[PDB]
């Protein structure tokens, strides 16, 4: 009955049940909850863990003596239930000085700040320990063409990840980072705005291997590109570090609907791909029950996000066991796309007659690639129609 | 008055002047334009050059006679013009035989005969002086989640590449490959969807230095991502070997249109951006005149383009110098922008008490940026309203 | 075993599965279907009728008796068969005289041509048995601002329906028009772009009760819209006079995937809206067989259509009859969404201060609206997970 | 130098220059504005007038007496200055009792709540001389299939609507309604989605010439569908009663830049469009100044709405007045466009050869319409490059 356990590693922002329900355009409709509510809700329906960033754990603005307290409190309930805290992160968006920006802000103070505020936070994540260290530059872009030079801003994102390396490597810290690709919202447009782009920086950073990917799927979505693909390519690229499941209804603000919800066939390719990859990383949600919902209906929210996976998981496991699939895949050459187009080698191509001078096109272009049977195949898993 | 000569570099593909009109829902409203033609034409208007698929210059299926003839009548227009040819790319999506794609179809047969007909056509491109080899996977996709595993064309799209590079390197060629991005259309999902994409997916080469991006304004507007930026970020790695230009009005099929067309102010920062930098390829269009259009209207569609660009770099030139604009330029900090973050290193930033412990958010985060009357300016100049 | 029957009403258009793959950068990947063998193939798998374009039946040009030899084929298949024909339609986009419209067009000529052309067809629609005659204005449009003025476009729209009711009205017909709405594609933006626009200017022509919509999955959401909300306000209007079912990917071109792809969630939603509004026209198919596929595939992706209908009846059937839905819709107060605001009138509720002076805003407002428990559950429903 | 006057109608919501920055994400920047300082400050930059939701005049909870005196001291800014208040509205969606709607909330004591809170605001928008009062209907809507049934709440909408029109009408207040139409945000789905679904809507209400549209150039962009078309729509309807401008780069959440950001040409095309059709309604902009701003940025981007325009219309105007545009207007058979389609009537056109029988098709297909060349002096008189 789909039911989650802690081996599941389902883990949870304190931000995503925790959110009040305020909008563009809505006050709260929730109160505050406390982290220690928050984690042993989430340990009951069966989560592994929970995430946060800095000001989710200690209010903005605390003292020491105020700091010592709200983390003294999270460990208990963190040990009183067994939950983990496998991700942490900073908010380099809510206050209003990160207006322009944190790491990549026009003003050089507000940059140097930004970096001071992310490191404090490093040293508490090892402290929980988090293997990875995820940052969202939600407020790194512009609304308008000559308030950010874009090169110049990605020197400075550069020179910050460069620091936070060294800071890491310094402290002989294993944690590692992972950047959140969005394409706009709330910027204009934000910088790094797609899966590949951020994993293109990643590659001019000095100790590249630090640095991965936390793709988002409906971030993804909000580019109308397909998250399967783009999760595929930073698997090719070895840099799936951490993962943000939910639900997006296309271009459109950010829904963070309860994974499942949203572009449900999506949904299944995706679980599809983590569960063949063999992804060890968390399932981790970063979703908002929408602000319709009370307290009960916030923990039935989380619930379904991880029922939806459990029962996609079966689905998309019983697809590629189905014998009837593995011919269907044949019979669409999926086989063939696995192996080497030429490891005869360069000069062999070349002297083939068979791939040039006697390749019958025709032939060729005339065989069916049988994919629309595979995907009613799929479809009819899926739908538990088989 | 805006005449454009050869010595601005505006390059056209063959296919853009001379697209007959037929869409996926109309016949051709124009005849066929021989090359010959298109090159006198284009050369009246002051273009610089053009562009070829192979099947664009030679027939599909021509006999080596036929070739023959084909190239020595389009050489003799370009000696009659003086037009030169700065980049060439293969055709390896119209014909079915691609209907699952060239470099990474399931069938490897076809994978092997699309890299044959590409090595054919690199020589020609040589022989005709070409700088650049593009390559736009087109059919490299699906509409379908189980029909293509991103991970395994991934690796026969490298093999690929590899394999060219590989060619290039054996015989001397002084010629540099430009991956075309593009999310979508004609497969539902098309792999390397973005600028971000493929220039990861370079990093992965055997031989980074032999490939960089051909980005086109509409196909990364088609992911409603901002073309200037991605065109930073393309610079910023040193990757923009060639460029398409053209307009898109969002999230829609490709439109293909005139150059100016489509995001205005896109076009404009995209000028800024590639005159700032230095961009000192050809400025390619890869458009359609609209197939309402008679010839003469092809014409002046082609004339529109680099008019448009000419208007666009005199108002962005004129921004740029302009003393008040420099001035708002400081008040929004975008020197600061430019000035390393902590060049003291990453010790002196952890001890600067500036930087944390006596940092004013309040005060910094009520400093104004100064956006909207940059922008202001900006539009004053694009429109002539200074 | 979802098998459907022509009880089922399932319907297909001559123009999809005889789809040839031409794209907009594609050649034809499959021969031209006979619509002989297509009525028998459709009706093998179980499908209840056919609809047709004029040029889909009949090639454009034909002469009179080749006209009547198509016809009588056609009829025999038909009469073999059992199937029916419900629905039919003018080509007023292929041809180039159309290139910048057919009622709308800037030439007059052309718009008496279009009115004519559709005239002939209402004709042989009529002989067929055809209750519906759609009208897709697919190149009613513009690709830019000044080549159409829309108020003059919409006057000239309009006279050509008025005309066509005025025709139907005089010969005594019993056949009604559904105007069928697309955002855009071929033209860069299509006249009447959404349900909405066509449903208001229905309202404006002479004789409105011969008018209703034909909605498509895919158009409506090309424009990001909900579709099952769209049906459910052309069914509010009593002007679902036609569907056309198929699957999208969001903001793209046109895909025309099978039903059931695409959207997966809002093909249940749409199911469960016909179903339980008792929609009892055609279920009609307006959809592509990819061009991956040969003729297997295409009669699979036809069959995958009526397939996916009948498992989403059946699931959609089961949720609103699951009496722990019927109590979660109460708790949601979906009831109460049904029951008049104010049957007791205006003065009655200025009098009442239970509405304002005395309406406790924060109690109802703690109130939770229960909508993810009920969401889940249609979830669970669709995924067969309860 | 597209200096405006109070002659110009520019009016501007309370919450435009008032928004404090607050976002998804965000924090508020500003301080609040006392409507006192916004009626002075924008009366100094050459506005008409203001307009205002309810909760932005008096705070949301305030008693009789605090109500008196915000009124009174909004009265005497308003006649210190000049000022105007053409249009009120209620707001009906930011507290929490309004989260799943007003007029369509499932409640019904909120739906009865929110037509008393409307009423109330109608009468002291009468009694600050206002002809308009708009409706925006921004909780109408749904996140998920089951929470909203489609058809219940239009019954639900038109009665609240049908009630309003009731009370005015017992009252003898020329004021009229104006619905605003939003695709999406707050909600998942908003109800009425765009301008053609509100237009539709309208026909169905009790006395339908007390209610048009009050369509804004982001929200159809939202869509994205072309706003200068819906425009042209609703005046064709007669229902273009208001209008909010402002700008928007596509899909995405709602920017509300100011008018002339976002997409450029539309904005052109909506000025030429507005000014020839001779609107005499307000200039409106309902835009937020970005969050990066301090006040004297507020100020700016509120000057930039009215300079925009103005220079907008210049360049409309001269365009039009081109004998150069004339002749290709000509070229272009924008003439022709204008012209009856068959005032000879049905018979006739029935009877005339030169329509179908004798109709040289291929002649006709031939005629370019020439709207390159339209278009690109359009594009010139835009930049002022002619
Ligand atoms: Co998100
Ligand atoms: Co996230
Ligand atoms: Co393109
Ligand atoms: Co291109
Ligand atoms: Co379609
Ligand atoms: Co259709
Ligand atoms: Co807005
Ligand atoms: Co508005």
């Amino acid at each position: 009955n789909y039911q989650p356990t802690p081996e599941d590693r389902f883990t949870f922002g304190l931000w995503t049940v925790g959110w009040q329900g305020r909008d563009p355009f809505g006050d709260a409709t929730r109160r505050a909850l406390d982290p220690v509510e928050s984690v042993r809700r989430l340990a009951e329906l069966g989560a592994h863990g929970v995430t946060f960033h800095d000001d989710d754990l200690i209010p903005f603005g605390s003292s020491d003596s105020e700091r010592e307290e709200h983390v003294k409190r999270f460990r208990q309930a963190l040990d009183d239930t067994g939950m983990k805290v496998p991700m942490a992160t900073t908010n380099l968006f809510t206050h209003p000085v990160f207006k322009d920006g944190g790491f990549t802000a026009n003003d050089r103070d507000v940059r140097r700040y930004a970096l001071r505020k992310t490191i404090r936070n490093i040293d508490l994540a090892v402290e929980l320990g988090a293997e990875t260290y995820v940052a969202w530059g939600g407020r790194e872009g512009a609304e308008s063409g000559g308030a950010k030079d874009v090169r110049d801003a990605l020197d400075r994102m550069k020179e910050a990840f460069d620091l936070l390396g060294e800071y890491v490597t310094s402290q002989g810290y294993d944690i590692r980072f992972a950047i959140e690709p969005k394409p706009n919202e709330p910027r204009g447009d934000i910088l790094l705005p797609t899966v590949g782009h951020a994993l293109a920086f990643i590659e001019r950073l000095e100790r590249p291997e630090l640095y991965g990917v936390n793709p988002e799927v409906g971030h993804e979505q909000m580019a109308g590109l397909n998250f399967p693909h783009g999760i595929a390519q930073a698997l090719w690229a070895g840099k799936l570090f951490h993962i943000d499941l939910n639900g997006q209804n296309g271009i459109k603000y950010d829904q963070d609907l309860r994974f499942g919800a949203g572009d449900l066939r999506a949904a299944f390719w995706l679980v599809d791909l983590l569960e063949s990859a063999g992804y060890s990383g968390p399932r981790h949600f970063d979703f908002k029950p929408p602000r319709t919902e009370d307290f009960d209906g916030v923990w039935a929210s989380a619930a379904g996000c991880m029922r939806n996976y459990l029962i996609l998981k079966e689905r998309a496991a019983a697809f590629r066991a189905d014998p009837e699939v593995q011919e269907a895949l044949r019979a669409s050459r999926l086989d063939e796309l696995a192996r080497p187009t030429a490891a005869d080698g360069l000069q062999a191509l070349l002297d083939d007659r068979s791939a040039f001078e006697e390749f019958d096109v025709d032939a060729a272009a005339a065989r069916g690639m049988a994919f629309e049977r595979l995907d009613q195949l799929a479809m009819d898993h899926l739908l538990g129609a088989r």
